[PDB]
């Protein structure tokens, strides 16, 4: 084993290149695609409508053109997009310029990524050692961050609950505590399908004014009530269900569990607490670091949800993972009881 000269350049060129990651995100936060198929094309012309130094831009240029994004410009030809720097157009479907744009929530976040020794060190986010919150409070506070990490994600497309809400029986559920709720898909489908049960929200200020409008636009604002709260203090509330809906993800093993105690505290005797969850090898390592260093989060298998479970005081009383349609993964729900 003799590192070769072609190992040598992915190294420099690709794997631990920090450079050209950067290079495509303030390229993608300036809408610099867009403004070249819009007719700019000169150099001086696509500075001003950038806003951008025209020197400092020439070389972001320079370097983008060497890694195959941009061509033209030769020194006399018209500056333009390769077919691979097409993806950053504000309209392609995969939404690429969007998941690069440093006024978004993930690339804003991604940039907390230079604290990634002390992730590994200590095992915790190093969003809040950046922007002075963490993850989610900063979310609530910002309201540009919140919506564009919202636009991202596929739990908010307009039916992403119907598979998971159909999976279980809500016709003897008289109230259901819905904690971490972020704007109430779940709950707004689970109200829908059962006429007669009440719900209550807990998020924090931003999600929490949004899901008021949701539940409004529904017409169960009568049943549905949405409430304020740190869900690391005592839940507002007890309900004969207590359901936690891609919030586990979001946490430690340790956060997770003092969360969990929490909702075994507002659960009702004889109630359930339901848990809504869940190339190829890259995906998932790369979502897992991400959750890890922006929120110090992770994707747990099934079993090893059980365990938090039952290290809190909840024994397994079933489980169901299935397709959705319009959901990119699997999804997952935990039915518990209290041991005690
Ligand atoms: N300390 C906290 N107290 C209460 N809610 C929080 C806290 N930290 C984060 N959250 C919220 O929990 C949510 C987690 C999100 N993944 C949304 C989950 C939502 N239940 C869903 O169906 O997708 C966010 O919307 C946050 O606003």
């Amino acid at each position: 084993l003799e590192p070769t000269d072609q190992d040598l350049d992915v190294l420099l060129k690709n794997l631990g290149n920090l450079v050209t990651p950067m290079a495509l995100r303030v390229a993608a936060t300036l809408r610099l695609v867009d403004h070249l198929l819009a007719g700019a094309d000169t150099l001086a012309g696509l500075a001003d409508r950038t806003d951008t130094h025209p020197q400092a831009l020439s070389r972001l240029v320079r370097h983008l053109t060497v890694v195959g994004v941009l061509e033209g410009g030769e020194k006399g030809r018209p500056l333009r997009p390769t077919r691979l720097g097409m993806l950053l157009a504000d309209g392609h479907p995969a939404q690429q310029r969007a998941w690069l744009d440093l006024n978004g929530a993930v690339s804003h976040a991604d940039l907390a990524f230079t604290g990634l020794l002390d992730v590994v060190r200590t095992g915790r986010p190093a969003y809040a050692g950046r922007y002075g919150r963490p993850f989610w409070e900063d979310l609530s506070a910002d309201v540009a961050l919140a919506d564009s990490f919202d636009a991202l994600m596929s739990c908010d497309e307009d039916l992403a609950y119907e598979a998971p809400a159909d999976a279980y029986d809500w016709s003897a559920v008289r109230h259901v505590l819905d904690v971490g709720g972020g704007n109430g898909g779940m709950l707004a489908a689970i109200a829908l399908r059962a006429p007669h049960l009440r719900g209550t929200l807990v998020e924090l200020a931003g999600p929490a004014e949004r899901a008021r409008r949701r539940f409004a636009d529904a017409g169960l604002a009568d049943r549905v009530t949405v409430a304020e709260g740190d869900f690391f203090k005592p839940l507002p509330v007890t309900a004969d269900v207590v359901l936690l809906s891609f919030v586990l993800l979001n946490w430690s093993d340790e956060d997770a569990l003092t969360i969990l105690r929490g909702c075994v505290r507002a659960l009702e005797p004889g109630g359930r607490l339901l848990v809504l969850d869940r190339a190829d090898r890259f995906f998932s390592t790369l979502l897992d670091l991400r959750m890890l260093t922006f929120m110090g989060g992770r994707v747990r298998t099934r079993d090893e949800v059980v365990d938090l479970a039952g290290s809190a005081g909840l024994a397994l009383a079933s489980e169901r993972t299935s397709g959705s349609t319009t959901l990119p993964f699997d999804f997952s729900i935990l039915e518990f009881t209290a041991v005690s």
